């Protein structure tokens, strides 16, 4: 997260940290929804590669004890069968991950309560961005987690060619684009919470940002948006 501050450590108690480990140790690679005890939503281009991984529910300090931290072990990874490794334009960045046992429900675990099939917010509509991604672009992870307000970009305005163009798709959601504040790397997985009605909800999965920078004017962070799987997560969940 670029041009946000560090979230008080109870905020967001959904939000995982994905992990994995290809050498001797873990690295925090994206974020995370818990949406069920043992069922985790990210988004797929997090997930298609790597072979080891582990979600961090109860997470802040990825570098000090919060003593609230529970890790587990994912045992079995879910991409969206239309996603298309390496194209986050085309959509479909979202995939479920099935944990190796439940994880215990608390104060800091609760899981993220998703937005109803088909829901679509207005324009400028308040969200929050959170996660552990570069806090400058061509940066650094946070150590402690991070949000910054992101305010909703509509369809007809972020698909306008001074924006996202084509390159966003109505299965998408905008949020930012004031050239201060966006996800960044590492983000890209975790939770958009934005405003329904005055209580948040988990309205989009972190996918991507403008190459030429992570706050970039009129190219707000996208994520791919919650509301158009709904269907599809209850499949999963209903597939095991
Ligand atoms: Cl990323």
């Amino acid at each position: 997260v670029v041009g946000g501050t560090e979230a008080q450590r109870n905020s967001w108690p959904s939000q995982i940290s994905l992990q994995y480990r290809s050498g001797s140790s873990w690295a925090h690679t994206c974020g995370g929804t818990l949406i069920r005890q043992n069922w985790v939503m990210t988004a797929a281009h997090c997930v298609d590669r790597e072979l080891t991984f582990r979600v961090v529910v109860g997470e802040h300090n990825l570098n000090q004890n919060d003593g609230t931290e529970q890790y587990v072990g994912v045992q079995k990874i879910v991409v969206h069968p239309y996603w298309n490794t390496d194209d986050v334009a085309a959509g479909y960045d979202i995939a479920l991950l099935r944990l190796a046992q439940s994880v215990t429900l608390n104060s800091y675990v609760q899981l993220g309560v998703l937005p109803r099939a088909g829901t679509i917010l207005a324009n400028n509509s308040p969200c929050y961005i959170t996660g552990w991604g570069l806090t400058r672009t061509n940066g650094q992870l946070a150590q402690t987690l991070q949000q910054a307000y992101l305010p909703t970009v509509d369809y007809a305005i972020c698909s306008s060619s001074s924006y996202w163009g084509s390159t966003v798709k109505n299965s998408m959601v905008c949020a930012g684009g004031d050239g201060v504040r966006s996800g960044c790397q590492g983000d890209s997985g975790g939770p958009l919470h934005c405003l329904v009605n005055g209580q948040y909800a988990v309205h989009g999965v972190t996918s991507f940002v403008s190459r030429l920078g992570c706050n970039v004017t009129r190219k707000p962070t996208v994520f791919t948006r919650v509301s158009a799987y709904i269907s599809w997560i209850n499949n999963v969940i209903a597939s095991n």
